[PDB]
């Protein structure tokens, strides 16, 4: 009744997701390493183990809170495997002291205690310290020091205890598989059977994803980390030969960071050049020869890469100075584009399934929610960041990931704002009307690989036109930092005239086949079985009721479905659930899924002067006669053949207007020529994102994940209880908007100014009790505009403080939609 | 009203573009139009070479009428196809994707190869009907057990495939079905083609190239300038290189990325005058013209293209 | 209000353009303007040289104020007119032509 499983790899990883499938009843499980039980010798075997839990990741914060509550649990002849001797994370420079005001905005909002310190506070904790530099910092007392190796050992010998096989000295060589599931794993000895198998693998987790033809994006990497001689300062003052009792220290202005062993000092140095590493060329270690200093994860120590960081240590901690360099190693780990973990379910081979590319820190907490995926089908914890499937394919390149990966590490300590882009590689996918964005002007930021305008600089000339109501107050630096007044007058535009804005990135899914029907019906809330034509907006949710996407169904025909949908973690649910339902089905119950957004675009044409506008170059009629509200239907705009679809995420009027990539700058340049009298103009991300917030429209990944139900969300209106069956109906019998313990609220900000981006903490009557999900600037209500989860009993007029760089901001709950709630813009 | 055989419309224009057209309006593209596709017959751009190319090359004056959409840039460019390397517009050509666990089944019947082969050969076949007569000469590439890409002459192959295919899932069992698309508008495909197009993708792509790494007539999938392509090793022309296949989101990167690495090999854009020449030196068919329903593969030369040993 | 010092006018803008204008834009000129000319800052084209520069070369972050209308793109541009080759627009340099027996 139990699963076969085979783990590849005994880090810290490996052991941990034994250990949490044992817990959970599942112990059919064998754990391998090509490196010997007693030192496996990846990168887990090399780590120093500080572990900071603030994150600007909900999700990496609350792995980080697990993994120090195992670790401290986690014990033998009274030594446990964390020493919380607290984290502090300093400021050398006036950006960094900010930012940490930010950090502990995020460490309320997770739950997280921690301090801004004074440069006078900062030498009381950590007297070593050159005050000089030191302007403020950032102390967490229940951050720590790991005890990893020692960690693995324990997991070892209790998951053993309990029936788990481990055989270490053992090299996957290949995996094993039929009819599109794995069936074992290869060895020089023979193949294990496995139901399922698990790749814990560490650096080496592309390789092992090659043995099934799966893309792992992870670029193993090498980073400094060198031990001192005896630090005359410190001498007599910890247990010898490792302990520690002064808060990790983190210098990330100078790519640093620190901790006591003994008497002396380890220092990890980020200050160096990338350095990628071919693991094909570590050799293989004989199992008998690995040892501290001889292992795979180890490369040769390059003392000139690490003079500089030598010398910026010796500034921040004069004491160093009285000391010489000991040991110094170049140790290999794993970094990916997005800084993010690679978890989850191949696409390539059901039962095979990733956790890779995981710092210490996180190790049991990604351990935890793959133990609960394996044994129910759903992780607790939001895995939208982590899921292997969230990349589009031009991210999965060999070379894309060797470079944004390079460029990560080369980023890993810097101050960044959250729309910050890449510089390179860019311009890799673009919409049909990339020539004609360019013409006017577009500012590109991108996503998914695809460049998106964000506003258009031709619009800068309507801004002494607009009326002064439309214009807003100055921003600060940090967020004006990619935001430009111009989106004011595009917002204006779209409110009062008409706008084009490119709908092309939107994920796009054909869904065709007899069983097409059949399957959308069990994966989403609506009873679609309603004649070609109509538009559904509908949820699709796992088994617990928690929200997977928000997406558009259109029926065109039939046997065919276009959906509008999140990402490519909602592509590769819907590819293994049509799969599954062709394998198992009849003749009529086929299906095929097939993401046909690179071969396709749309514009959204929204606003008061829409139907004026397309009436010019289109004898379809547009009237309300003509195309209802949510309904599509086939027209010719132009000359092009175009699929139309009235809605809009701004809440005005118009349409989707989809066509095939080779007829869409036609489509574009009909449309433009035909709106010139009507003032039309091209739209941007940062006036469409202001305008969807005006209308309370919920943007999947923030306001809403799997760690929210849809009464929650306030997406009730589009859960059908009365259909028989659905994927979470069990889960919601009952439940309501009115009842939910959290529900999503909106708030607007008082002072009518004081912007907020996301993930600041947000707090009633002084107590932490929700955190910005989505936020803008409302043009057309005149403030700014953030949403949050908040308790029941906070009500719509009550007032909340959102914290922002370490400043409580007064807001107040209001009604949702802020614009237009009788939708007579969008009506009739 | 007289007209030459190559006389476009002046409108309706510009329906349907390749990912590429801004770069080909930069290079002085020369556009005539099929099918609704605006299409390069060469490109001012390389009016340029024509005062360094060798005397041999320049052809003698055209009449009137023959000169009429035709220009001498044409041989500019068929010269640096044949002694440098040329980047075509391949995205034109009708592409069909047939798939499902009946797709092998259907094309088996309907055309005059054994297809029956590992992924990743390319196949050059006949369409014939039940007398002998050539409706299309196709290429078929597996791309995979149960997916494949045809290249074809136009509408008439795409509705006689849509109908075949539907009458044979009608009639099939649970593993007869199969789907045909068009696929043509959503993606595109250069010609990299000449004597110096292994030395430019080399440049742009760790994929491996060399006669090993892509025999003659096989497709495998590789990266070129980050983008994820289909190479198919064939060329209309007669020269060195391969097909290459995105999506059209994708054609403009591969398209430049393809550009800068060519700048020290001399590459240029060429357009369909120069293509119809050499294809015309290689004695490579247009259905259409050189061969229709009216002829069999025997009469038209395409014999080697029949495998009689076929069950059926 | 609180503005930078190389903060731009939105509009009037595109008043004076050099010969080389149409080029620039393909090139991806961040434009700043002095005297109705537009005068490009840095070419968003040469980010993709940031990537082969030497270490030596990149510079350590900016504040979010000395930040203001600059780019790391510009240490890059300064690295190739050091190593390799640039042009520059000196086209809005006052030039004045004084002629005549008395210009002496
Ligand atoms: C290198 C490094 C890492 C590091 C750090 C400092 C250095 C220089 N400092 C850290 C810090 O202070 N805090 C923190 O949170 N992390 C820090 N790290 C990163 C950390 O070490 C790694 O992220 C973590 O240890 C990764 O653990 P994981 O369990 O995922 O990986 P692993 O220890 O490398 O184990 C993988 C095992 O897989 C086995 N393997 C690989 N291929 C095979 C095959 N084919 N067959 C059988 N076994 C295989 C390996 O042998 C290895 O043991
Ligand atoms: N592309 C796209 N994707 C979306 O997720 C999306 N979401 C919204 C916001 N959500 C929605 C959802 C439902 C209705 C709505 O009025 N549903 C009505 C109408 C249904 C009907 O008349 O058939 C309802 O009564 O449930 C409007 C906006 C707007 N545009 C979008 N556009
Ligand atoms: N896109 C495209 N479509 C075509 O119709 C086309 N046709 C030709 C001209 N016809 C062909 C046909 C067969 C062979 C050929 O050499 N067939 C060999 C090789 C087969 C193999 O090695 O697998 C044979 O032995 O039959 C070459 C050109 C060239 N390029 C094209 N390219
Ligand atoms: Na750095």
């Amino acid at each position: 009744s139990t699963p076969r499983i085979v783990i590849i790899g005994a880090g810290i990883v490996g052991t941990n997701l034994a250990d949490e499938l044992v817990t959970r009843g599942w112990n059919n499980i064998t754990v391998l390493d090509q490196g010997p039980l007693n030192m496996p010798g990846g990168s887990t075997s090399h780590a120093p183990g500080l572990v900071f839990q603030t994150n600007p990741s909900k999700t990496m914060a609350s792995f980080a809170k697990y993994t120090v509550e195992k670790l401290l649990s986690l014990t033998e002849d009274g030594v446990s495997c964390f020493n919380q001797v607290g984290g502090l994370e300093v400021a050398t420079t006036e950006t960094r002291l900010a930012d940490l005001k930010r950090k502990l905005g995020y460490a309320a909002a997770w739950g997280i205690e921690g301090r801004l310190l004074s440069p006078a506070e900062c030498q009381e904790l950590y007297p070593l310290l050159d005050g000089e530099n030191i302007l403020g910092g950032l102390h967490v007392p229940s951050d720590g020091l790991a005890s990893a190796a020692r960690a693995v050992q324990l997991l070892i010998k209790r998951t053993e205890s309990a029936g788990v096989t481990y055989r270490g000295s053992t090299t996957v060589t290949g995996i094993e598989q039929s009819g599109g599931r794995v069936t074992g794993v290869q060895t020089a000895d023979g193949v294990i059977p496995a139901d399922i198998v698990v790749s814990c693998a560490g650096f080496w987790g592309a390789k092992i994803g090659a043995m099934i033809g799966m893309a792992v994006p992870l670029l193993p990497l090498a980073h400094q980390y060198v031990k001192t001689t005896p630090v005359p300062a410190q001498q007599g003052r910890n247990d010898q030969p490792n302990g520690a009792r002064l808060p990790i220290l983190r210098h990330q202005d100078q790519d640093l960071y620190y901790r006591e062993h003994g008497d002396r000092y380890g220092i990890g140095s980020y200050a160096h050049r990338p350095m990628p590493v071919d693991v094909d060329t570590l050799g293989a270690y004989a199992p008998e020869t690995v040892s501290e200093h001889h292992m795979p994860s180890r490369l040769d120590f390059t003392l000139e890469d690490f003079l500089p960081a030598w010398e910026a240590t010796k500034q921040l901690l004069p004491a160093l100075a009285d000391s010489e360099i000991e040991d110094g190693f170049n140790g290999i780990f794993s970094f990916t584009p997005d800084g993010g973990p690679l978890l989850g379910e191949s696409k390539e081979l059901d039962g095979f399934y990733v956790a890779e590319a995981v710092w210490v820190t996180h190790s049991a907490g990604v351990a935890k929610a793959m133990a609960e995926l394996l044994t129910t089908g759903r992780s607790e914890t939001d895995l939208g960041e982590c899921d292997i499937t969230r990349f589009e394919d031009v991210q999965l390149t060999p070379e894309y990931v060797s470079e944004t990966s390079q460029q990560n590490f080369v980023e890993i300590y810097d101050v960044l704002h959250p729309l910050q882009p890449r510089l390179s590689p860019r311009n890799l996918r673009v919409s049909p009307f990339h020539a004609r964005h360019k013409e006017l002007g577009a500012f590109f930021l991108e996503a998914g690989g695809w460049e998106r305008p964000y506003w258009f600089e031709a619009n800068a000339a309507l801004l002494k036109e607009m009326p002064a109501e439309w214009l807003p107050p100055a921003r600060d630096a940090w967020s004006g930092m990619f935001s430009s007044p111009i989106a004011a007058a595009e917002a204006w535009k779209t409110r009062t005239a008409v706008a084009m804005y490119d709908m092309t990135p939107l994920k796009r899914l054909e869904v065709s086949g007899p069983g097409a029907l059949k399957l959308l019906q069990e994966l989403t809330t609506a009873d679609l079985a309603k004649k070609p034509g109509a538009v559904t907006y509908t949820l699709l949710l796992d088994h617990a009721g928690g929200v997977r996407s928000d997406i558009t169904v259109a029926r065109l025909s039939e046997d065919t479905f276009q959906l509008g949908a999140n990402g490519n973690i909602d592509t590769a649910y819907f590819e293994r659930a049509a799969r599954h339902q062709t394998q198992s089905g009849s003749a009529t119950d086929w299906v095929q899924v097939r993401d046909t957004t690179g071969g396709t675009c749309c514009i959204g044409l929204w606003g008061p002067l829409a139907r004026d506008l397309v009436s010019k170059v289109s004898d379809d009629d547009f009237t309300n006669d003509g195309l209802k509200y949510f309904r599509a239907k086939n027209v010719v705009i132009g000359g092009i053949p175009v699929t139309a679809m009235r809605l809009s995420y701004v809440g005005e009027l118009g349409w989707e207007l989809y066509t095939s990539a080779d007829n869409g700058q036609r489509l574009w340049d009909a449309l433009w020529q035909a709106g010139q009298p009507f003032g039309v103009i091209a739209a941007g991300r940062a006036a469409f994102s202001s305008l969807r917030l005006e209308k309370g429209y919920r943007s999947w990944g923030t306001d809403m994940t799997t760690e929210h139900d849809p009464f929650e969300a306030g997406l009730g209106f589009a859960v059908k209880m009365a259909k028989e069956s659905f994927i979470g109906k069990g889960a919601l019998e009952g439940r309501t908007e009115e009842a939910s313990a959290r529900r999503l609220r909106c708030l607007t900000i008082d002072d009518g100014r004081s912007i907020v981006l996301g993930k600041e903490p947000v707090f009633y009557k002084e107590q932490a009790v929700g955190y910005v999900t989505s936020a803008a600037y409302g043009y057309t209500v005149a403030k700014p505009i953030a949403y949050s989860y908040l308790p029941g009993t906070v009500s719509v007029g009550d007032s909340v403080d959102i914290e922002y760089f370490g400043r409580r901001i007064t807001a107040t709950v209001t009604e949702d939609p802020l614009y237009d709630p009788k939708m007579t813009r969008l009506r009739g």
